[PDB]
Order: structure tokens, then C-alpha cells, then sequence
């Protein structure tokens, strides 16, 4: 497992007008660097690039594997303005970053938030992805369930040790279907940081938490690569009503996990194992 960093910007955002300063975005690399192969794996909204460390172990050996961590996350550096972190310099970084590691034609794997920057950019730019993998993340979200996923994070937590970190994961991400313990003890290691004190908190920006129903059905038409949606099916984030809708727009295939809700973890064999299947069917 390497953890490396690349610095990227400066650059203006138009519309609204922003100046995004020069920030270091790490990231977590597996397998052989020279393959030409390459998994790109984009994380949940308050999530980092170590989420996708079990499946990268798995897949190293056929593929080069690449986890960015986007701003405000992880080891990747803060950015000053709350208003920063938004889709367009998400966009722009993460074209930076392909450029920067001649990154070409890789697999897109993108949970939540990672899920819909794959979309725009697969929207954006038809050749760009060889696949795309969206982890309970679709062409629409309703509004209800995205309010109280917000709430929880918006309340900032101090944890006391890494016992009571796991049972604070436990609860707040209870959807997303781990079943052993030894890999709620690796997503407990590298979600939450010490801090000054002894208490823990989790290791994003609180700034990133700084209403309505979302449409991405202009976004999801224009994707021309091949796409696998994976679907809990206790989700609320991702529905049946969804997923019908979408077929009728574009072709996909349809990985459904009974146990899991928003969003599957990937860290079961079980989910890593059929993806890594999915995969070898092109070539």
C-alpha cells in the first residue's frame, strides 16, 4: 500500500467566481505502477480513499488501482472557503490528477458523492471511462432520506477512544452491510484521527457539510461507456422506481445486495468477488 500526494492548482472557477489555491491531494495507490490497466476508486461524501483499500488488495494483481482522496478528506489538505468543495473543482482536480499521473482510459469505481463525479465526468466526456461503477448512486435522489444523512453528519462528534469510534461507525454507517469485525476495525482505523485532548473525531473537513430532489437523468443519458450499478436494497438513496426509470435512458448492469443499504461497503468477498467477476467478462 503506497500513500503518495500530488499538488494541483492554482485555477478560477467561473460562475460563481472562486480562486482555488494550490492544495496537496493524496491518494492511495496499489499493484504495478507501470500497468495499463487502472482502477480509479472515488469515495462517499465524508469518506476517504481507504474505504476501497480491501477491494484494491484483491484487484492489485490485475490492475493498477488509484484512490484519490478529494479535498477536505483524509490526508488531502483543507480548503480555506466551505464553498470551495463543490462539483467543479472536484472536476477540474480530478482531471488534473489524470494528467499528472498519465492516468488514461481507466475503470471508474465511485461511491455516493465518487459515484456522481464518474457520472458528469462520463457525461462530460464519452470516451474517457473504459467502465464505470456506480455503488448505490443513481440518475435521481430523493430529498427526504439526503436531509437525514446531512443531519447526522452536521452534528460534530468527540469520540473518546477507537472502541467507542466503531460503535459510533456502527450506527451511523449500520446500511452499509459489513458482516466480519476485523474489517470494522480497518474502516474504524482510518476513518477517524486523534486529535489534541485524546478524543477522536472523524478525519474529514466539517467544513464539507457547508434541500431539494436531485435530478442527474441530463447527466445519466450521455454516459456511452459501459456501466455495473450496484444496489442495496434497503437503500433509499438509490430505489427500484430509480433504477426502472434509468433503463429506459441507457443500459447498465444491475449487481443487487440484499443485506446492505447506502452504500455497500466493499469489503465483503462476497461483493469484492463479483465485482472482480463483472470485470473479467470485457477485457
Amino acid at each position: 500500500m503506497q500513500i503518495n500526494s500530488i499538488k494541483i492548482g492554482p485555477y478560477i472557477n467561473l460562475l460563481p467566481l472562486q480562486y482555488i489555491p494550490q492544495h496537496k491531494i493524496s491518494y492511495v495507490e496499489f499493484g504495478d505502477p507501470k500497468n495499463k490497466n487502472i482502477i480509479l476508486c472515488a469515495h462517499g461524501l465524508t469518506r476517504n480513499a481507504h474505504d476501497f483499500d480491501k477491494i484494491a488488495k484483491e484487484l492489485c494483481k490485475n490492475y493498477r488501482i488509484i484512490s484519490i482522496n478529494y479535498p477536505g478528506r483524509s490526508d488531502s489538505e483543507n480548503l480555506k472557503k466551505p464553498y470551495h468543495y463543490n462539483y467543479t473543482t472536484y472536476i477540474k482536480d480530478t482531471l488534473l490528477f489524470f494528467k499528472r499521473l498519465n492516468i488514461k482510459n481507466p475503470i471508474w469505481l465511485g461511491t455516493s458523492m465518487g459515484g456522481i463525479i464518474g457520472m458528469v465526468l462520463a457525461s462530460k466526456y464519452k470516451n474517457i471511462f473504459k467502465a464505470l461503477i456506480l455503488n448505490d448512486i443513481g440518475a435521481f435522489i430523493d430529498a427526504a432520506p439526503l436531509i437525514k444523512i446531512g443531519d447526522y453528519a452536521k452534528k460534530t462528534v468527540l469520540l473518546d477512544d477507537l472502541a467507542s469510534a466503531k460503535e459510533h461507525l456502527k450506527l451511523i454507517y449500520a446500511q452499509i452491510g459489513i458482516k466480519n469485525e476485523e474489517d470494522w476495525d480497518y474502516l474504524t482505523k482510518y476513518s477517524v484521527i486523534s486529535t489534541f485532548g485524546g478524543k477522536y473525531k472523524m478525519n474529514y473537513d466539517p467544513a464539507i457539510t457547508k434541500q431539494e430532489d436531485v435530478k442527474l437523468w441530463s447527466v445519466w443519458n450521455k454516459i456511452k461507456c459501459r456501466i455495473l450499478v450496484i444496489h442495496g436494497m434497503k437503500s433509499q438513496i438509490l430505489t427500484k422506481s430509480t433504477i426502472q426509470k434509468m433503463k429506459k435512458t441507457n443500459t447498465f448492469d444491475l449487481y443487487e445486495i440484499k443485506y446492505a443499504g447506502h452504500a455497500p461497503s466493499l469489503m465483503n468477498d462476497e461483493e469484492i468477488y463479483y465485482i472482480e467477476s463483472w470485470l473479467k467478462q470485457k477485457s
